[PDB]
């Protein structure tokens, strides 16, 4: 096990849910993981051709859940995974040393790295995220890091200067990112990353700098992983043709089938209800059962749950469309 | 030990930090909690008349202390204690479940209730909030609770309607309270909870209401406690009498002293600083020894760190002023 | 002579600017109804207001024409018949026009103006002060009344510049919003006569009874018999020192307001300031506010009944109290 | 004949409204250099601008008195020639002056209006859509260029709002700030020729080489010889298929603003936008922009210290493409 670099890292990345019980919504509840669809996910995905898996983000439930439900899944993950393809884990926390001691748990179970926002209780500012990140991959060096860069889950809106300071860091190798206003500038900052664009934004990413822009990460292939494979294989093919005429039918469908998800268009009002919206879209799709959300979070209005389940049958539709 | 009403809370109610070791700072050290520092503070903050001890909000470090150190600070303090005075710990977590394994270990040890703001991976929403401590004072209804309603570290702005359904929980006997902007309508609508401004806005708002508001809040105490009792015995003395000359006083200077604390007067950017900003201030003052911050929260502009040290040396100043 | 802090006392009543039935239509040119202006004010004045400000944000200072402002504020002028103080306002998108508006408009008659600061680019500290300075400095015979709505006018008005307005004689009053700091804001700012909100003006007058002696009113444009019984009843509180009667004003007034913001949100009243004070009172039946000039004449319904609902709890509260 | 999205090509430059030496007072009244806005025009002309927009934040359209503004566009329309198309700028606070604004600058002989929103009172999207349908209908030979800055006008022209601009065939083109969301744009409004901001043309053009044809620059009033050669290098990449000289233009673009935004904080630089801009031209020396009218005449030192380095990085740029 020789450590990731961003030069491993391409193709469909996708981010899957860690699977509950029926009674996972009541804080009652100890060993809410559903450990049999956590191994059938992980075998259909690697069964679909993806590329690389990522967990334990927002939707993921990295807040919600507990430490022992964490290992269980984490190690059921990694057996089903059998090294057929790289897995990162989650273990963003409340401070620097809980970060440390779950990665260092979960690294040797047999995770290749940890995707990382940064501690959220205060702010972050620019030198504190530097350094926490710092911090980490030098405590765990064996470890890959992709940034989770999201602004609205952990107040810090990563900018351009600290993605500068991340290529420094030779264990940070990838991140998940959001809008790609500045992806022009940030890849020139930070050349030794391997920037995932979303999967709707892939399309416009990859011809912007097809050279770096190789991979995307997908909370769509829960729905349904042929349509994230086909975009793939077509962006490929249209680098090296010339012809993006395909690649832009599938994109244009994804952003469609993602036209409900978030409530009113708005991504901070999406924020509130990051994980039951993904799962409950999931849930409606039926290509796996990720299940009710662990509390606090298990409250969406039934306005939104609507969208979501909409997307669902969207995703599962285009699953159907760019199939075989 | 019967259970804290909001009838039980009234006068100073001081905030205490969590000491740390000269190398607390490090995140390769594991028992950075001065015990004899923290045994110490709580011997004189008795000793001085407070009437009741919060601890680990913010500043207080709940984000960055590990299990192990919470459980020895909290313990040290139930000692040191002996019952003399109520102790609320806190127990803020990133889900329900883990807020209430802790809530219920610290209160086993001897703390009398939880200063409690709520999970904020996801920005938390009213319905959600509301059955969040719902489900937290149902699992330990031995517990007090303080709702620490600080929309900046915890997203949730805790609006009227949230505080209408708090008067409903029986636990839910306090809250450190932030503006009073409106806290004329959210005593009307909250008749059961006692509302702590901060020890500055306690002047106006127990002139709002002097049948309410009968008790405070107070950091600045971490830098001598005299002008916290001084201000307490003047406002109730200035409710009998009508002659609130003196109240005003004491009230005028505290603001002063605080005009320095926040950056460029930013409840946000001092926010992104709170841990350090207000350990720095104690540090400054001499009263008592607050020491590094555990990381990642370890790193202050300079600039905003004189701001703080010049506003403890004002405490200083103003404990020596109104002491004897 | 010039107005102080000192002459701003009780009740001072917002005054919209009434319009005719076409006044939506980007075609008209002449959209007051200087009848219902005229016949405001003489019900205003007779019912016992203090003062009349008027043309802030639902009195469509923005969407006004110039010609449209000259004939209010002379019926507004010349109905009053300096029975009361008036304030116009003249907030505009630069000093200049600012200047050139309040000078013919104090001109013509007019007190002081109620004014806000130029928001295409939101204003830092030194800039709001040296705009304040200037307007001041140009028009010395106006008193000014900061107009401090961060929502409309991007910029906060935070406590430093609260201590640099009462170093401007000119500046003698201020409508206020939330309380949070007005105790430091009355230290910082001696020379200044803060109105808060009627709704807050019971919390604010407990907390400085020698400062605090005036409030701004919307409501009373629905029947202004709540807002005057407000401030006899607060007066005689702060010599019994009993405050229960002042209290039960003061909560019925927060209740029929309790429909006013959508979902509670300021930020989201301030997208439909104008339409949803205009429709309130509209349907309190005490005046006619009439059709909202472009471009804000559409509101969602759900908001526009919960303002007539609001409007119908303020009419009430007028009858109670007559 | 009116423009259509198809005459919007290559490097669009934004002018400044240039001010004599006592533009900051109040007391001014004659404030438009009009010979150095015909001088200004003359040589943008012939280094080859495909067309000129102005009028917009840094242009001062908040600052300006309407005589300023008539000679300004009747000194721009006939230093022009009718040589290339030319919009001015008609925002204001209200549906009826925008309207009046306009038609008084097009009979001048502007082509079209570079429009923001009324922004005292924050419009949610059905009040823009109207606005915007309401002006286009009262001005239907004026062209309409969409300048979609949500700090100034506070709303944030969502990709609803881009669907309904595509139905007006008056709205020809847009000033287009971050191009997160462009991809989804350009196919919501076929009927609009998006300009992305000249340090982001390289990427929109890449992404959807034939519709993203055209930018808008102000970084040209530094010397527009980079942006003309950024135009004629994509034009032959998008032929060649070799994007090397103009992702190498491109980026040299990036690194000479690099010291512009103060913080790097698009919203603090919007707080002295006027100034800042103004201030980078002037020291680059291509131009004399001159001072800011008030209210807008302040900006702290290490800011206006950051625009001057990036005015000296683009005159050093302009120098390097001649
Ligand atoms: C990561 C994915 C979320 O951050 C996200 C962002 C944008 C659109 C949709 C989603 O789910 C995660 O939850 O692990
Ligand atoms: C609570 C106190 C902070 O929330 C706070 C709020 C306002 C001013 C100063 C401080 O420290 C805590 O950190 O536990
Ligand atoms: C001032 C009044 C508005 O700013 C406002 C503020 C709060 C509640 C209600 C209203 O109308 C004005 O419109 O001139
Ligand atoms: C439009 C240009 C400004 O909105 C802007 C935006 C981003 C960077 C620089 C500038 O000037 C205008 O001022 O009319």
């Amino acid at each position: 096990t020789t450590r990731l670099t961003a030069e491993d890292i391409n193709g469909a990345w996708t981010i899957m849910p860690t699977p509950s019980t029926p009674d996972a919504s009541d804080w009652r509840s100890t060993n809410t993981v559903d450990l049999d669809e956590t191994a059938r996910i992980v075998e259909e995905l690697i069964a679909a051709g993806v590329n690389g898996i990522l967990s334990m983000g927002t939707f993921g439930e990295c807040a919600t859940l507990t430490w022992e439900e964490k290992r269980d899944y984490v190690s059921t993950v990694v057996e089903t995974i059998r090294g057929r393809v790289p897995y990162f884990c989650g273990t963003t926390a409340l401070n620097t040393r809980e970060v440390i001691r779950q990665t260092r748990e979960l690294i040797d179970i047999g995770a290749n790295g940890t995707m990382l926002g940064v501690p959220m209780w205060v702010k972050m500012d620019l030198p504190t995220a530097v350094q926490f990140y710092r911090d980490v991959a030098g405590a765990v060096p064996e470890a890959a890091i992709a940034i989770y860069a999201n602004p609205e889950a952990f107040k810090f809106d990563f900018p351009r200067p600290f993605w500068a300071e991340m290529s420094k860091i030779p264990q940070v190798v990838t991140a998940k990112y959001l809008g790609i206003g500045m992806l022009d500038l940030d890849l020139k900052l930070a050349p030794n990353i391997r920037f995932l664009p979303h999967e709707d934004d892939y399309y416009a990413a990859a011809r912007i700098n097809p050279e770096r822009i190789t991979a995307f990460w997908s909370s769509g292939a829960m729905c349904g992983p042929a349509t994230a494979i086909m975009l793939r294989d077509e962006v490929e093919r249209a680098k090296s043709t010339g012809d993006w005429i395909k690649a832009k039918a599938i994109s244009d469908d994804m952003r469609a089938a993602d036209s409900t998800l978030f409530p009113r268009g708005d991504f901070s009002e999406f924020s509130k209800y990051n994980i039951g919206l993904e799962k409950a879209r999931m849930d409606a799709a039926g290509w796996l059962k990720a299940g009710p959300c662990r509390p606090p979070y298990n409250l969406v209005p039934e306005d939104y749950l609507v969208g979501a389940q909409k997307s669902g049958k969207a995703w599962a539709a285009l699953h159907a469309k760019y199939s075989k």
